């Protein structure tokens, strides 16, 4: 790709200080952090994030949530990093998420579950241009590259 | 409820220093403690505990073993606790346990599993007034409320 | 002795979800946890408790504070479990305490320093004997003694 | 204040995978991120940041290097946070770093110890307004508040 | 058996520091180390310790570069610990293992799959043997046996 | 030099499953491990590795002790490994030992402190050629050296 993933530690995952676990996770796993902010996210931008979610009933009280404390979206890169990302956040539901998984760890809510990932490449790309200019995507060439992939 | 489970860290546990580890790993995912205590449990209180074993080969075993050394009885609070409790403990064989779970973690043998949770709402209400007198369990409002659940 | 320390999490290391890790500390030292309670604390019970400072200006404070959410007394045993327990602990004052211990690693204001220790044997001794009855004091023989002292 | 410092990653500690674990070491110690972003530093920018050093024989060398690959600027808001993240930093020289801090667990050498952090309050000020416009630092009232500090 | 299992860090798992993980996952389930060693391995010996694979297309490959860099040949002993330590490890893919496993936490690449573990018992008794002359086999009497099988 | 110092897991730790963690503090600080082994260390050698105390009280007790099971061995290499080594260790008495270094955080008694390492570059080099042969020491140029030192 290089491929590429959109991670986003939710109001929750800020309160509970958690964020730097979550970046942890991802760092271990040997993926690069390749942009990160926080900011409060604004009802517009969190309705494009959500525009697959526009038709339902719970879209109105999502969208209000996710802008009622800080965020702290972020770009990791790496091979297989999407469909890692899914795993390693664990099921949508925290009670049908695996120990290990984050939300398996640390959450009981499927309302309060600290994290979003993209579910899909196609998924990843629009939301990683939707939060993150050209500009804020940084490029390295990581030292362990040789021992991280064949 | 608020919904409760009984948690109890088994003698093999007492030995092997993991009190704090099973408690934290219950208070990293928002559980609320509101009771523990170290005792030596006496052959009646673990009969009665484990009565829906009376009938079985191993049950006069079990419940010498299980007197052998103190235990830690425990409850905590939180939404689907019963369940996840269950989940975050692991499968009762230590080799069918996934990584991630405290028998998966550190267990080897089904009959030194380091710790017993509730398997039931009806199971958890009996065994925590089984094991607790209504004044040992503690109440206070957990100040992350808000964004452990919705 | 054998010698034995008194510890407690105050309400502020309960609401943080902190107990496991203050009893994780001391048994990965090998110090044997000999009780546990969880428990609301009287005002009473706390004048004794910190009778040496009854004299001083911020002892109702102290008092108030110290009763307006459940506490965890504990006591552990081993060699030199005093002095070491002072030392695991941190500074009074946690910018004066080293990273590393409990106040150094998880405070940043006196007032709110997650736990106490007894500062003395004679301390611990009467502090032990204050908070739990003989009845709740276990005694067992640790496996891995011959490996934690000589 | 509210008491903010400034804190940053540089290219060693992102290369070798710690920025989560040192934003994890503020977030335990209760400390609120207001503040975060990865970006290659530009040669202006770090002239200015290091401009106490503009007289020394080791500052373009210095400055070349913090812009030899992206680095991690960010802020963390509480009581007493600037001399509180000294301390969990660690010497500068990580020889003179006691364990449990971050350059004496992570560093061997001076030239790449992994995070920079300010020396006073009015350093800090300085610092934050130099990496982020006013409209970067998010504000929030962390719900654990009344249990971090009196 | 009493049970073995031969468990080998790779040339990437070397690189990336995480030997000594790898080491604590068995020992915090209980198993005990019993041989242990660093060393370049030669072409004859892993084409013997990968005899199963020879026939295949990527045979040539795999041995050049299990020969690239020094790897670290370890033995644990205890109860199921072959089927163990492959549910340890995690799935051959890391993008199939669960979190929790070894190459669920820290992998990306089935080439850079950081830890070999013997599939079954029949092997497991030859790659000891392969790798490991019987004077450099351990044995001690594990002082927490009691409470890690019954 | 290149610069390496000699570390070896006394049979406490052995016991007490803390290998891995020993080897972790060192990898996660950017060492590299150039050998290990296990084995049981014979009388003879244990009087030349401790010949600077032989006209001591406490010198055959302390032979008979690091005989009575089994240790583990192994060199680092790196930049002031030798006296960041001893920081890390701590205090030869646990009650002197920081929070954060090995004995501060797991021993409580000087005869069963965990781990040896030298004390100076003229006894690791002693102790290198003592207890491994020039064929069992690894080289390897470690893929972030780049980031671990200037």
């Amino acid at each position: 790709g290089p491929e590429r993933t959109f991670i986003m530690v939710k109001p929750d995952g800020v309160q509970r200080g958690l964020v730097g676990e979550v970046i942890q996770r991802f760092e271990r796993r040997g993926y690069k952090l390749v942009a990160i902010k926080m900011m409060h996210a604004s009802e517009q931008l969190l309705q494009t994030h959500y525009e697959a979610l526009k038709s339902l009933s719970f879209f109105p009280k999502l969208v209000a949530y996710m802008s009622s404390g800080p965020v702290v979206p972020m770009v990791f890169e790496g091979r297989k990093v999407v469909e890692n990302g899914r795993t390693m956040l664990g099921a949508t539901k925290p009670e049908a998420s695996c120990p290990g998984s984050i939300r398996g760890d640390y959450c009981q809510d499927v309302g309060r579950n600290v994290v979003h990932g993209s579910d899909s490449t196609e998924s990843a790309n629009r939301e990683i241009n939707l939060w993150f200019s050209p500009q804020e995507l940084c490029q390295y060439k990581q030292a362990v590259d040789p021992w991280i992939h064949e």
